[PDB]
């Protein structure tokens, strides 16, 4: 059989049967008799298609497959795959390279050492020595992506190596099978939950890792068992515990001082999935306070090896949830009570405050809505406004490059057709991948857009206040008509300069049957 | 306290005594001071001193600590690397970096683009970006080097950093342990157990991460449970089973069509530590024949990936073989029997055959021996010819290149003071890393080298011959006196140019005090 | 024809016929049917292979061809391409990878990630897309080594592709001619000379691109017309001026500030075929004095942009050089007088003092003597004490990095058969190259090695004596007898103990018909 034969009954006995991708001449001979049992989504730039095949990834819980071309379409895709290694995303990013007979002179489209131009964003990085060895490779792909750690793999593919015939042993590769589901052997597992059962005051710290593996309801039960107070890990790319659980005590600040102050007086702290841990400002101080012991467990050897203190257990985490929660014993203090109700702040009849935003949202979207968060501003208030009751309802760029959450939307929207996707997306954000609306306008994928338009890159201001940095250029964003780019790329435009007519337009969105935007105009 | 004061201490917490090195001026201000209860380790080369650290770390099971001069330093020391990549093996090497106010102007003895220069060699490489951050730095490497899969990390420090102030909560970082001590989840584990009680007719085949992680014994009573013959896996770097126990079937012939010969009409093959396979000649075939399924048991993504063929599970081999012998059922099949003693070879009284060389080491030395091979045309001969019963007792360079076993042997020794360390050598071989000798005789550690001196690169010929390659140069190695190369380097000399001599002068060597060569001369 | 026949066809063409190796089963098909007008030079260990490649590049003024094995041959060699690197010295270092069928599943010698190894010590390295490609590969590295700035290249090239067929349109490359001798435009030129022309005191700085071009001549008359004091920049890899000339003031310290002083009074300071400047130990202070304007001549970008002072031109050496000497006025100034001749130091019946040897070989060798240096202590006194009035009179390795001299001593002595090749080397230094004696005593190459026997690394004493460090451990090298190895690799062995002894072992020596080695006893 040709190597183009070979290469997707391989993927269609892995159980890939979706390509995203942006495509060219040194692609044409992959993409040509493309099978029946396969669909290819199109986007118009590549940080577009890397983003989509992202929140289609995540919210799938398997891996996702992309085709690029060259350098060039490599490269504009860069930022992309920094957010998805952050996020331990299974990225199989696949990219057509020239024939072999025009490496060596560098025609126009070589990639021009190609394994090195995704470094250090990727797992594993190749480009095959020979055509007969592409399924091979490609396997190796598939199988580096999935096992734990996670995360996005490059390969790159001469295009005359298509029709080639493959290798006749390519056969035993259809059907391996490959596990990391692995967690603590029995004698150090048992002084685990020991420690855990004698602690007087423990408190859980949970990160992205817990919501990739679906072992919300494992944590659930743990911190119950325990009668502990549970945190989100700083920068939360994920949400991995029920927002209004009696337990939650919300989204941890990303300082060292702030966060050792919040561990103060816990004996054990258990953290989850989670890097220890995801700084962002820097707010100098003691990593832990005096009397605090932290144990770690994560799915990452890099995670383990970094953290500045605690103990680490590198496992699966689903795998660890579910044996913790089942053997800890079930303490007799009292549960913990749940966080206040966030205070309704004034709202007038002129523009919106993000607070009267997600209040509204929070009162109007379905129990299973998912929601996403490019408005680097208004973060905190999120949290605390938005009762997410399921896993997988919460997505916010993992390495914090902006143009994730536009695509990524409407990738997660095509893996959960049954749930409202809502991205919440910032004025400045909105524009890095604007050009991803066309694909749920052609592809008549539902999600609702909500772009919060203060007129200024919101968050930077605040960081500059901070620092006292005076005189600093390109701070405003002024003139950009989100109605007519909405318009431009075929997606449904309502506008929202008050509370009632937030209301109404959101009842519409709620309504429609294809993709809408709304563009909010805020404080 | 001193940036010097606190890397010292993390290195005592995390059980580190013993520096090998090579010194220069841009190590000068780590090396000072040194403390009283560390001792160094000096080698005259760099390639000498990394295999040295490298038998230390495979007979300790623990890891060893490096320190390089610079660029020049680090480069010599790159063919040892590669060694200790394939081996797993755990070593920290560091490297002085020039004075951080003349790395710009690439002065004498900078290390340009340091972290760059072992890649890819290294499972991690860093320079810190201050002073401040060696001591976290060095954790990380420690932590990098001995988590699962095990293996070698580089550090480049800039000279100046060593007398700078170190931040207080570097002490977070001396207690800190880190487990990956993991098995697969008891679900799936019992699905894995009822497929082994279920066959007909299993096979076994062990790798060198057995016994680096002393799995041996746990081995045995699985073999023993099945009634499974057992194979060591191809290009063997280590002995992970009694070689004389019924069950023993040898080391399989480094070739795809020669294994999946040995493996037919066996229709589960169970594989444990080892790479899916190392083969080495080229013997193009089938990876395994019809109605063979193989599952492999491995503590490295990478591994699992690039198999060809099977299913696979990633996770520790003492965990995952210490649950398998205890849970599966006394099978009702036949042990198998014991393979029968290998024949006799004719020897007048002349040059020694290898074989006469090998069975007069099994009827002379210690049950406890310990030896090293790097005599390339003798592998199959020696594995059939000694009686290994112990764990512990065999290495071979795991990437093929030679100028390890001569310095790991001296390691070994200093590693395992109460057993006979005996390296056999060959002629060619000898001399990648001579100036080796040097160590043992200062610091009498009393390994004994036995030189197979057939003046050729015999391996090599008999390539030449299976391909017909004819006319190649460079192929002898004639006009080397290696009594005159044991005396340069202050190692006692003694020779066996027949059968009589041989018997003689290894009786003295396994009565001396301090390091022995014997040259012996071969067929 | 074959990709082997081509290939030998185009290094013919280019003008190669020697290789440089150290032979293994990925190479036979390459050096199998070795050809009639090439010859093969062996060596037993990987970094005397390349520094005997390097000393006969940097000889002969020309490109030097080397073949090593896979990764483990190429790590080895690492050390030495630092120096390579530094010296800019036109080496072309193949080495052979696995067959392509098994690249994939890593078989025992493969090379991974191979283009990525050798890196930052290489101008170019490329592993090429098929067996085709090899010959269009192999002439891309020998015009990257041989375009200025000339350096070091790396070829990786997988066995089985030797016997395919090469492209006929490969014939093409066989006469290729690339031109880089070039010069500043007449113009700036003009610019440039009434600079010069109009200097009330001016100086000149002389670097090894200068010896590498032969220019040596040039800049002699260049001095003479603007009578003009000559220092060689610091850390010299070669020498460039006549030691004895009227203008020569020897060699400058490698220091920031000992520099600035020396360079005090002159106006304009004319620099050529150096990096401005090589420092070594740390000499903090002004980089030039208030007075002084310097002008840079390089061959290499990444030295001009480097540079923390001064003007500069990128241009050819040689091309410069010629141009400047024949365009600039004759002064009227008077021109400089003569340095003294150095005093001549107290001398007992015992050890000898570095400057009696000095002086000694200076009184005895022919005035066509070529020098080698890595006695790392006495370096401003060998200076100071050798007539050197011919071009390529003196190497020193350029990176620092030992195990050079020995191996390059051998290399230069086959390139300049008339001329008598002296490597004074120390103690320590002797042990890092050491089996590259072997190769001098098989090929018969004349080469005396003087061996500076003080029993320890004194430069680094030295170096920890100004730094006040104590209590560092490895800085005495006691217990070699040097005789003892020269026997070993089949080299003569004299002793000298005393300067009687001394006269007579070099007075024999020097009447010799094979290499040499005499192991000198000094203070
Ligand atoms: C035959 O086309 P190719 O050789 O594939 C292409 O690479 C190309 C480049 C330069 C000149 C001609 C074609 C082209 S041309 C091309 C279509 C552009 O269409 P457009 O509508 O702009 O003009 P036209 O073709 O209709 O006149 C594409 C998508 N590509 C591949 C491509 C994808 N993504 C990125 C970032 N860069 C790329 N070059
Ligand atoms: C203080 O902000 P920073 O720490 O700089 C930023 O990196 C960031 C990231 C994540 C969370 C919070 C801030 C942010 S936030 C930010 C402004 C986005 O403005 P937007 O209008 O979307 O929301 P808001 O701030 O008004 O609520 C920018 C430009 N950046 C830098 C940036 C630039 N270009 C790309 C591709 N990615 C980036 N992250
Ligand atoms: C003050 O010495 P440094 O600045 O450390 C050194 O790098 C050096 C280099 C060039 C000139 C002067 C010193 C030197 S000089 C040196 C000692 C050599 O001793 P040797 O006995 O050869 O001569 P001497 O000093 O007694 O006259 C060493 C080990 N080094 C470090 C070093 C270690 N390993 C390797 C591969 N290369 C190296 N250069
Ligand atoms: C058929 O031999 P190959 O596949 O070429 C070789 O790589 C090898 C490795 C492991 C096992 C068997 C052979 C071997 S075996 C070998 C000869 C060693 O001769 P020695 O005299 O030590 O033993 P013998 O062969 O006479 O019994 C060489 C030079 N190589 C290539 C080689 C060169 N330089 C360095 C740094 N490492 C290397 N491995
Ligand atoms: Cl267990
Ligand atoms: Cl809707
Ligand atoms: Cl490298
Ligand atoms: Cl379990
Ligand atoms: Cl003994
Ligand atoms: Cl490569
Ligand atoms: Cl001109
Ligand atoms: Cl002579
Ligand atoms: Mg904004
Ligand atoms: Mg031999
Ligand atoms: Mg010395």
């Amino acid at each position: 059989a040709s190597v183009h034969g070979t290469t997707y009954e391989l993927l269609r006995r892995q159980g890939i049967d979706t390509v995203f991708g942006n495509p060219g001449s040194n692609e044409l001979p992959f993409l040509k008799d493309f099978p029946e049992d396969f669909r290819y989504i199109l986007a118009l730039q590549e940080a577009c298609v890397v983003g989509i095949a992202d929140g289609y990834a995540q919210a799938s819980r398997k891996p996702a497959f992309i085709n690029l071309h060259s350098a060039a379409g490599t490269g504009n895709a860069m930022g992309a795959l920094s957010n998805a290694w952050n996020s331990h995303s299974p990225l199989i990013v696949t990219a057509g390279q020239q024939t072999r007979a025009m490496i060596g002179v560098e025609a126009l489209l070589t990639n021009v050492d190609a394994a090195n131009l995704p470094r250090p964003l990727v797992k594993w990085s190749y480009e095959p020595a020979s055509a007969a060895e592409v399924p091979h490779a490609m396997s190796r792909a598939i199988h580096m992506a999935s096992m734990a750690p996670q995360g996005p793999v490059y390969l790159s593919v001469p295009y005359d190596d298509w029709d080639k015939d493959a290798d006749p042993q390519s056969h035993h590769l259809f059907d391996r099978h490959v596990s990391s589901s692995v967690r603590l052997n029995d004698q150090d597992l048992d002084i685990l939950v020991k420690a855990l059962n004698s602690a007087s005051n423990p408190a859980i710290v949970l990160g992205p890792d817990v919501d990739a593996a679906n072992a919300n309801a494992d944590c659930v039960m743990l911190a119950e068992r325990l009668k502990a107070p549970v945190w989100v890990a700083p920068s939360a790319p994920r949400c991995p515990f029920p927002t209004r659980h009696p337990c939650f005590r919300g989204l941890m600040p990303a300082g060292i001082a702030a966060i050792s102050q919040l561990l103060e007086g816990h004996d054990v702290v258990l953290v989850i999935g989670a890097p220890v841990f995801r700084y962002h400002q820097y707010d100098p101080g003691q990593y832990l306070k005096p009397g605090t012991r932290l144990i770690s467990v994560t799915c990452d050897p890099l995670e383990a090896a970094r953290a500045p203190m605690g103990d680490a257990i590198v496992a699966d985490i689903g795998a660890m949830a579910s044996a913790l929660a089942n053997l800890v014993e079930e303490s007799s203090r009292q549960l913990p009570t749940a966080a206040p109700e966030p205070a309704k702040v004034d709202q007038d009849a002129g523009r919106l405050h993000p607070e009267t935003v997600f209040d509204t949202l929070n009162d109007m979207a379905p129990e299973n809505a998912i929601y996403l968060n490019e408005s680097t501003s208004t973060t905190a208030q999120m949290w605390q406004r938005l009762n997410m009751r399921n896993p997988g309802s919460y997505y916010f760029c993992a390495a914090g490059g902006l143009g994730f959450a536009l695509p990524a939307a409407i990738g997660v929207q095509l893996a959960e057709p049954e749930r409202q996707v809502i991205a919440v997306i910032g004025d400045g954000s909105a524009n890095y991948s604007i050009s991803a609306l066309w694909t749920a306008a052609q592809y008549n994928i539902p999600t609702i857009f909500v772009i919060m338009n203060n007129g200024t890159y919101g968050a930077l201001r605040w960081f500059a206040g901070v620092l006292e940095a005076e005189n600093v250029p390109g701070l405003d964003v002024p003139g950009i008509d989100f109605r007519a780019l909405a318009k431009g790329y075929g997606v449904q435009a309502l506008k929202a300069d008050n509370l009632e007519q937030l209301k109404g337009s959101l009842q519409e969105a709620l309504s429609a049957k294809g993709p809408v935007l709304i563009e909010v105009s805020t404080v």
